[PDB]
């Protein structure tokens, strides 16, 4: 489960 979508997504 690649969990770097929610971080790379969460910045802007």
């Amino acid at each position: 489960k690649r969990i770097v979508q929610r971080i790379k997504d969460f910045l802007r």
